[PDB]
C-alpha cells in the first residue's frame, strides 16, 4: 500500500529475543564491561536478551562459559548451547564426495546424548539453567566439524533426543535453513515430540526460502529460532560502514516478517565486523540490531503490518507491555514521507529514535496521532523505531512498588537550605538542612511517572525533638498545609512519613516549604504508584 496499516489485534509470533555468541575458546571471553554493554538495556547498551555458548568436545574446558553465562542470566537473558563436534573417541572418518569427513559413530549415539546431558548438568551445578541445547551446529555444512545426514539426525531425534533432560532440545541448525534436513523431523510425530525448538542459520538464504509451510502445518507449540548469521559480510574494519550496515536491519526485518522467527542470534558479539567492536563500543551494525533488541523485549508479539508500503520502505510492528513498537526502514537514497495507521488499538502520541549515516538512536520530537493516524519523515538510508503507549490496558501484580527514589540534595532546587553530611545513615551524597523558620524550601522538578493517578510519597527525614510543620505543593497546587513532621528522636535517627497525592504521567513538581517551626532534615523521597483497588482506611 502507501499507508502502513498496523493491525494490533492480529497477532503473529511470540518474540523470545535478540543476541549473539560468546566464544572464549576461539576469540576469548567478554570482559566484565562488555557483558553489561551486551546484555543490559538502557543507555549505550545493546539490550541483548539471548546468549549463545559453545559445548566443547573437551569437558575439561566447560568451566570457560560460566562467568558470562551467569551474568547474562542475572540480566534476564536466555542461554542456549551448541556443539560442533562430539568427543573424539565417538567420531570416525569417512570419504564424503572426495573429502575426508567426520561423523558420529552409529554405536555412540547414546553416549553423545550423555555428553550433552552432562553439559546441561555441569552448567546447572554452576548456576546456569540452559533454555535449550542443540544437536549439532551446521550438520549440513560440516567440512570442518561433524556431518549428519537428514536420516542420521532423524535417528538421533527419535531414539536419543528426549533422553535429554534438564532443558529443551534444538535441531537441526542447518547453515542455510535447508528444509530437507528438518522435514524428516516434522514428518515423524515421535521425532517431532522430542524437538522443542527448530533452529536454523540463514547464510546465503534467499528471502523466498524464509517461509516454511510444513512448519506452519505441523509445528504448533514448537519455537522457531534463527540461531546464527552475520550480514552482509565479514570484511575487516567494516562494522561502522554506511549504508552497508543498514542491511542488518533489513535482514532482521526479513527474519521477523518473512520467516516469522521468534529469535535472531548473531555470530560473535565482539568482533570488527560485529555489533560490538574490539574497543567495546557499539558499531553501526550494533545499532541496527539495537532498533529491535532494545524496544522489542521478550514476551512481545509481532503484529500484522503492511510490510512494504513504498518501493524502498519496510515495516514491522510488535505489541507488548501496553506498547506498540514499529520498525521502519528506508533503504533508498531519498527521504520519504510515511503515514502509519493504527487499527484495533489506539494511541495519542508517538516517540521515535533514528539511526543513519550521522546519528545513532537519536531521539526525535514527540509527534502525535489524529484518529489512529500519524505521518513521519524517514531519512535516506535510515532505520527508525517508533514507540507508543496504547489505550485502555494494564497488566499488574505486586506491582509498582517499582519504587523510585529521588535524593533531596541533588537533582533539586533549594531556597535557603543547604546540603550536609554530619549525621550518618542518609542515602545519596547527603541530606538537606532547612535554614529559616519560615519558607525555606526544597523543590523536585524531575519526578517522572509512568501513569497518572494517586502516588504515595514517602519522606525519609530526621528530627531530634520538635514537631515541625511543612506546607506541601504538587505541580504548583498546595495539597497540604502545615503537614506535621513528628520527631524521630535524634538527628541521626531516620524516620519515614507517607502522604497520598495525585500526579500526572509526565514530569511533575513537588515543593515542600517551611511555615514557621522550620523543617526536619530531609534525606530523600520515594514515589510509588498506588494500585487500583488499594486506597485503604
Ligand atoms: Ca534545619
Ligand atoms: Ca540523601
Amino acid at each position: 500500500a502507501s499507508d502502513a496499516n498496523i493491525n494490533l489485534s492480529s497477532e503473529k509470533q511470540l518474540i523470545k529475543g535478540f543476541g549473539g555468541i560468546n566464544h572464549p575458546a576461539w576469540i576469548g571471553d567478554l570482559t566484565a564491561a562488555q557483558r553489561e554493554t551486551a546484555f543490559g538495556n538502557g543507555q549505550n547498551q545493546l539490550g541483548f536478551s539471548i546468549l549463545r555458548i559453545y559445548v566443547d568436545d573437551n569437558r575439561n574446558n566447560w568451566y570457560r562459559e560460566v562467568a558470562t553465562a551467569k551474568r547474562a542470566i542475572e540480566q534476564g537473558a536466555l542461554v542456549f548451547a551448541s556443539p560442533w563436534n562430539p568427543p573424539s573417541d565417538m567420531v570416525e572418518t569417512f570419504n564424503r564426495n572426495g573429502a575426508s569427513a567426520k561423523r558420529l559413530k552409529y554405536d555412540k549415539y547414546a553416549a553423545y546424548a550423555q555428553h550433552l546431558n552432562d553439559f546441561v548438568t555441569f552448567m546447572k551445578n554452576n548456576g546456569v539453567d540452559l533454555y535449550a541445547i542443540s544437536v549439532q551446529n551446521e550438520p549440513d555444512y560440516a567440512h570442518d566439524w561433524t556431518w549428519w545426514t537428514p536420516q542420521e539426525i532423524l535417528r538421533f531425534m527419535k531414539e536419543n533426543a528426549g533422553s535429554i533432560q534438564g532443558t529443551r532440545v534444538m535441531a537441526p541448525e542447518s547453515f542455510q535453513y535447508l528444509k530437507n534436513i528438518s522435514d524428516p523431523i516434522l514428518n515423524d510425530p515421535q521425532a517431532l515430540a522430542n524437538m522443542d525448538i527448530l533452529g536454523a542459520h540463514t547464510y546465503g538464504t534467499q528471502i523466498k526460502d524464509f517461509a516454511y509451510p510444513l512448519f506452519k502445518q505441523k509445528g504448533a507449540g514448537k519455537e522457531l529460532w534463527m540461531t546464527e548469521v552475520y550480514v552482509p559480510n565479514s570484511d575487516n574494519n567494516s562494522a561502522d560502514r554506511w549504508p552497508e550496515a543498514l542491511d542488518v536491519s533489513y535482514h532482521m526485518h526479513n527474519a521477523m516478517v518473512e520467516g516469522d522467527f521468534q529469535a535472531y542470534v548473531w555470530w560473535y558479539i565482539r568482533r570488527q565486523y560485529g555489533p560490538m567492536k574490539e574497543d567495546g563500543t557499539i558499531s553501526k551494525r550494533g545499532y541496527n540490531m539495537a532498533h529491535f533488541s532494545k524496544f522489542v523485549r521478550p514476551g512481545y508479539v509481532r503484529v500484522d503490518a503492511t510490510k512494504n508500503p513504498d518501493t524502498n520502505t519496510y515495516v514491522s510492528a510488535y505489541k507488548g507491555d501496553n506498547k506498540v513498537v514499529i520498525v521502519a526502514i528506508n533503504r533508498g537514497t531519498s527521504a520519504a514521507s510515511q503515514r502509519f495507521v493504527l487499527q484495533n488499538g489506539n494511541a495519542s502520541t508517538v516517540s521515535s529514535y533514528v539511526t543513519d549515516s550521522s546519528r545513532n538512536l537519536a531521539s526525535l520530537a514527540p509527534i502525535n496521532v489524529s484518529n489512529g493516524a500519524f505521518t513521519a519523515q524517514l531519512p535516506a538510508q535510515s532505520v527508525t523505531t517508533f514507540v507508543a503507549n496504547l489505550s485502555g490496558g494494564n497488566s499488574g501484580g505486586g506491582n509498582v512498588n517499582t519504587g523510585t527514589t529521588y535524593e533531596a540534595e541533588t537533582g533539586t532546587t533549594l531556597t535557603d537550605a543547604v546540603v550536609e553530611t554530619l549525621y550518618p545513615g542518609y542515602t545519596g551524597s547527603g541530606y538537606v538542612n532547612f535554614n529559616a523558620y519560615t519558607n525555606s524550601a526544597i523543590e523536585w522538578n524531575a519526578i517522572n511517572n509512568m501513569t497518572t493517578g494517586t502516588k504515595n510519597v514517602k519522606f525519609r527525614y530526621a528530627l531530634e525533638s520538635g514537631t515541625r510543620n511543612l506546607d506541601i505543593y504538587v505541580n504548583g497546587t498546595k495539597v497540604l498545609s502545615n503537614e506535621p513532621f513528628t520527631e524521630t528522636g535524634s538527628w541521626s535517627t531516620w524516620g519515614e512519613k507517607t502522604i497520598q497525592v495525585a500526579m500526572n504521567s509526565g514530569v511533575n513538581t513537588l515543593r515542600i516549604v517551611t511555615t514557621g517551626t522550620e523543617g526536619p532534615n530531609m534525606d530523600n523521597i520515594t514515589v510509588t504508584a498506588s494500585a487500583k483497588g488499594e486506597l485503604n482506611s
